[PDB]
């Protein structure tokens, strides 16, 4: 589990959005595995504006923040989930690292904020759905 809090906004995966993300949709986009909902309450996450690639992530499987390399957002193919069938799923980056389903929701963070959340994995592997190019989240 887990989501971002930024102004008025909540940033979570599509794949684990609730009746209640739905009922209150801002935007969502399959493709990237981002969804986000408006909230009644404010949230003072400082999202990321930057081309960084190293960051720390919460694993949720370790309860432990792992220092990460990660690649540039990019199209990567995603074996057949039970949300979603084999596709390429885009704004991904991948890194060297543990992840298990559960994980999904964890927050990649660099010297200047929130860069995404994880939302793959697989081989050793973990991947974060960038939240960096979505400048509206800060107006
Ligand atoms: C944290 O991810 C894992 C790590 C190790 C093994 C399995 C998973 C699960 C996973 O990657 N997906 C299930 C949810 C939808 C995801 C998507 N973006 O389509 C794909
Ligand atoms: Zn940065």
């Amino acid at each position: 589990s887990g989501a971002i809090y930024v102004g008025n906004y909540r940033v979570v995966n599509r794949h684990l959005a609730t009746h209640n993300d739905w009922a209150n949709l801002v935007w969502e986009d399959s493709s990237r595995d981002l969804l986000v909902s408006s909230t009644t309450a404010q949230g003072c996450d400082t999202i990321a504006r930057c081309d960084c690639q190293t960051g720390v992530y919460y694993c949720s499987s370790r309860r432990k923040h792992y220092p990460v390399s990660f690649s540039k957002p990019s199209l990567i193919f995603v074996e057949a989930s039970e949300y979603y069938p084999a596709r390429y799923q885009s704004h991904l980056m991948l890194a060297v690292g543990h992840s298990e389903p559960g994980d999904c929701g964890g927050i990649l963070r660099c010297q200047h904020g929130v860069v995404g959340i994880v939302s793959t994995g697989g081989n050793g592997l973990v991947g974060f759905a960038d939240v960096r190019d979505l400048l509206w989240l800060d107006e």
